[PDB]
């Protein structure tokens, strides 16, 4: 009952349906050469589901020391146990509370740390790397991944993968906050949604998630994946073409000045990783600068391909475990060159 692919974002986004189809490159490479992001669905069906549960991470690693971020105000919670994060992932009555008694929104910072994923979790590492889509691009030694083949005239990505773990944003005020603020990377990346935790306690929180997707500018086919197929939505992305990055910098310098920030005329608001483009800012970008983006809802098992140089931001709808691998495609190697 499956086709090779379909379109999202009104024809502007390729969606591949079979993550292990040996002919995916033939559809992928034209969209990719044009600087577009790409979605691949179904990767969860390829993985060992018991390796990707929050309860297993808490049991195996719960005594490690970590720092957390309060997503609502960017405050750092220093030197707590990683079980203090995992045990509140889905069960809200266990979640650390603010001084005022609210269940907090928390991101687990840099865990596993640096390049340690493979050493700490060798079985997770194997399960992910063996099941990544477009493997000639995405595997450490794929024929179309230049990462291991480039001289020092190019910025090379760290050894991955990297895990991205954070709770869902909850309230109407939370609609304007990012999980990961607007930034860009000089390498390509593939980001896989390996687990979505839809809570209980303040369970009945479904309604604010629909208003967020709608105001997020999501297309009508993406709204159908909820109501028709009952797939689990993880996170709302906005991605912008690499060619539009300077126009985005101009908007954010004008807004920083309007808000009384005192910045030099050359400072880089995208590198600062301090902005989240809310509905007001995304409309201003379109109307005042002529820039359109891609609004993407990443469901359980969706792999998002983010092109080198493309500004992007992430807003978790529910609690998410994401795992990402950097790579260097020949199509986009210009973005990591250190001259001209
Ligand atoms: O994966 C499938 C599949 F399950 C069914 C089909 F009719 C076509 C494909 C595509 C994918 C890329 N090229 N073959
Ligand atoms: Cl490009
Ligand atoms: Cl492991
Ligand atoms: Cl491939
Ligand atoms: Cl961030
Ligand atoms: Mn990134």
């Amino acid at each position: 009952s499956m086709t090779s692919h379909s379109w999202l974002c009104d024809g502007r986004l390729l969606c591949l349906h079979d993550p292990s189809n040996k002919n995916n490159w033939k559809i992928f490479r034209e969209c990719w050469k044009q600087g577009q992001p790409v979605l691949v669905s179904g990767v969860h069906k390829k993985l060992k589901s018991e390796l990707w549960k929050p309860e297993a991470f808490s049991q195996e690693f719960g005594d490690q020391d970590v720092d957390l971020v309060n997503c609502r105000n960017c405050a750092i919670i220093s030197d707590v146990k990683v079980r203090d994060f995992w045990d509140g992932f889905e069960i809200i009555c266990k979640r650390l509370r603010s001084e005022d008694g609210q269940p907090m929104v928390l991101k687990l910072k840099d865990w596993p740390p640096g390049e340690d994923f493979r050493d700490m979790m060798p079985t997770r590492f194997e399960d992910l790397m063996e099941n990544l889509p477009l493997p000639e691009y995405t595997k450490r030694d794929g024929r179309l991944n230049l990462a291991s083949r480039l001289p020092s005239y190019f910025v090379r990505p760290d050894l991955g993968p990297k895990m991205y773990n954070a709770y869902g944003l909850i309230t109407a005020e939370d609609r304007r906050v990012g999980t990961t603020n607007l930034h860009l990377d000089v390498s390509d990346a593939v980001n896989v949604m390996v687990y979505v935790g839809i809570p209980i306690g303040e369970g009945a929180h479904d309604e604010e998630v629909l208003k967020t997707i709608d105001e997020g500018d999501a297309d009508e086919v993406t709204k159908e994946r909820i109501h028709d197929h009952k797939e689990k939505p993880g996170a709302l992305w906005h991605i912008y073409a690499a060619k539009d990055a300077e126009k985005i910098r101009e908007l954010l310098r004008k807004v920083g000045e309007e808000q009384g920030q005192e910045n030099p005329p050359d400072h880089d608001p995208i590198h600062d990783q301090s902005w989240y483009l809310d509905q007001t800012l995304r409309k201003r970008l379109y109307e005042e600068y002529g820039v359109q983006g891609w609004a993407i809802v990443q469901f359980l098992g969706d792999a998002v391909f983010i092109p080198a140089g493309a500004p992007h931001q992430v807003h978790n709808l529910y609690s998410c475990i994401k795992v990402a691998e950097d790579f260097v495609s020949p199509e986009h190697v210009k973005h990591c060159f250190r001259l001209t």
